[PDB]
């Protein structure tokens, strides 16, 4: 795999140095080339399909490693959408003259080689193969095992459509193998590779010495305070809920303060069953809950450090704000945090003593997304301390340098 | 260790939920024992340096170990100007309203606990210290074995001084023990630090790399390489190759290869044979330019493979003569470890291609490399010098030790 980490970085130098317009130009025209070979993609997914469902998938597994027409057609619109997004490449940061008459400033460049590991998920490689050729960003995939074929024509009209507009075939390259050593081995070239996108984590964990930017599990706690309208939390839970459950920004575990419980937890199971989520609550919880409408059962203690990633939830009284700060810190995965609330020093209390990726006050944790942001496009959601934090845009994917211009001049 | 550890994330929080004012009464009042304490310092610091000249140290390893009444006083005065910058903990970023209403903003905030394992020097104590508290940081430093005693005092006024003003004692730590077994400890205890920062060669990068579950922020060594164009002043570039040589020469910043064109080799390389003889710089020069060198008056060497890949650290060069500016970027390429690089030139075109391709962290144009300091570069104080590519880069300030997170603010807004 050295001559394909060789091949990655010559693309990286030659594509470092082109130009906004150069780079809109391909986006465009692999847009286009998408478009047109649609019905070989399309042959492959559907005997992929076939193979999966001779395997034994889900159906929902199934369709989400499906992809109809309309699929490609969206992404061939997402793919022209970023061609219209601002180039964050060259733009200064800051700077200014010192006081030995030199002139400072940081400039943007691209990260370098970028290597992202997926599984089961067709439109994300085109997503990436975007997002890092916009930045000027050459990019290693790690398809999926389950859609292996798909990913190999992806990625064969990708590189013919870099070759059709002149560009180096070696900015995107998929490794179609699914042997486990390979993935070893790419999780084992600092030298080459300069940054890495895990999208499974543990593996890296223990094993990459590249700079890893994990995406991690997210379990994202709501506090409900005691003073609050009941409708609106309501609206803003079921909204959080409801909508698209397996998506990792969902709400999984719901603080209700102590005072206000007695009142809130009837209404709560009403709008619940029609809503018709599990409730996993605890023991006080399930002892009001019992007359509810809502199916609700005991809960137990690993179920609060794990997601469910359907349509479960888990019930806790607090009985404070300390306690529940206490617990999220315990127990959170510093993904997404909320608190609906109508007082500002509980507000502000808990913007303050918390420190997760993103705090929402009276808002729902829906809005944890690349898109919501205003940031165009994402390519994951970081739950680390350093680099980028939550969503990733374009920015996240370049890094700085000093550039320092004089005349002569010698340190004294 | 888990005890220190546990005592760092206590005094943690505390010190992120504390405000400026605090941090800056601490730091003047560290500032002020420093310079009341100068004595016990000076006298520590000299029995080391005796001690290690007793076991034959290098005049520059000396020199990087030795303290002396000057120096105490710029190191005050390096904590006195951290403490007259602003605090960087709760500014904003940026922010706006999004379509549906929500007011969205990026705050920033202290990483956490900080590990910190930095070579034999008595300065870097104090100012990772300070940097530290500055930036609500809590900072476990493990010390080289030269600096033991000059250490132990230095963390024991800073201790004194964070007891007095009623901060949390678990704050700031140091582990008094040599032993590298506590050293491997510390880099596999991951879920109680949440960034290490380790200074020194290429050994210790190498096994913290090999046995790191934390992010880690690499110091790096340094091979800086000067560029010196067809169409160059001599005199100028002269003058500019002895500051960053000459100028201590036990720094990470140093030139240590020195590329010079082939058509202006027939010039430069003579007249600086008589300048660095002045200087007593040995030059390991080429095969192609050691018949240029050949009668020059400084000390002339045959140029080992691996001389271009290791730092010298004393006062020595390399001299090595490229076709053009490609090939100079290309051996930079291959053999730079990403630290600093300057070109000294005449014409505009070459200036900026040369910026354009070189991904060092510091590019200069007609300077010295000497310039790659925390201080210079405007920051009050540096950390270490990143040469990685995540997070930061470069010198490491105020703002190198802070993250960012977003808050939003709506009124029951739910996404559609
Ligand atoms: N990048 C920067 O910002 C920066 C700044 C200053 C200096 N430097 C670098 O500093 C280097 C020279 O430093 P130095 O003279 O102190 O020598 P060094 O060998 O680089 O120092 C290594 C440091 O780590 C410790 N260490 C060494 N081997 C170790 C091991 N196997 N396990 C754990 N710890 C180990 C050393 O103390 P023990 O030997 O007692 O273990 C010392 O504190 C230069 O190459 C220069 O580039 C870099």
């Amino acid at each position: 795999l050295e001559q394909m980490g060789i091949a990655a970085k010559q693309a990286s130098y030659k594509l470092a140095q082109l130009s906004s317009r150069e780079k809109n130009r391909v986006l465009e025209k692999i847009a286009d080339e998408l478009e047109a070979q649609s019905e070989i993609i399309l042959n492959a997914n559907a005997q992929d399909v076939a193979d999966a469902r001779a395997n034994g998938l889900s159906e929902a597994m199934l369709d989400r490693l499906a992809l109809t027409p309309a699929r490609l057609k969206g992404i061939a619109d997402d793919v022209r959408q970023v061609c219209n997004l601002a180039d964050p490449v060259g733009q200064v940061i800051d700077g200014g003259v010192l006081d030995s008459g030199l002139r400072l400033e940081r400039r943007r460049v691209p990260l370098g080689v970028i290597g992202v590991i997926y599984e089961a998920r067709p439109n994300v490689t085109v997503d990436v193969a975007s997002l890092c050729l916009k930045t000027g960003n050459a990019v290693i995939l790690r398809g999926g095992k389950e859609t292996c074929r798909t990913n190999a024509a992806t990625v064969a009209v990708i590189q013919d459509a870099l070759k059709s507009c002149g560009l180096p075939a070696g900015a995107v390259q998929a490794i179609d193998n699914p042997d486990r050593a390979l993935v070893s081995e790419m999780l084992r070239m600092d030298k080459y590779i300069d940054m890495l996108i895990p999208r499974l984590h543990k593996l890296c964990r223990e094993q990459s010495t590249i700079p890893v930017i994990t995406g991690g599990i997210g379990v994202c706690h709501i506090y409900v305070d005691e003073s609050v309208e009941i409708a609106e939390a309501l609206k803003v839970i079921v909204n959080a809920k409801t909508q698209r459950p397996s998506t990792c920004n969902t709400v999984e575990t719901l603080l209700v303060n102590k005072n206000i419980a007695d009142s809130f937890l009837p209404a709560l199971s009403k709008q619940m069953a029609e809503s018709g989520v599990t409730l996993h609550a605890d023991a006080a919880a399930l002892a009001q809950l019992q007359a509810g409408p809502a199916k609700v059962v005991a809960v137990k203690a690993e179920e609060y450090d794990d997601e469910f990633l359907s349509l479960d939830l888990n019930v806790k009284i607090v009985s404070d704000l300390d306690d529940a700060i206490a617990h999220i810190r315990e127990h959170g995965t510093q993904h997404s945090d909320a608190i609906l609330t109508r007082d500002m020093r509980n507000a502000q209390r808990f913007v303050n003593e918390v420190d997760s990726s993103a705090v929402y006050v009276n808002a729902s944790t829906r809005f944890t997304d690349g898109g919501q942001f205003g940031l165009g496009a994402e390519v994951a959601v970081s739950t680390q301390k350093l680099h980028a934090r939550g969503p990733m845009g374009l920015e996240a994917l370049t890094t700085y340098k000093w550039i320092g211009i004089g005349d002569y001049t010698i340190r004294a």
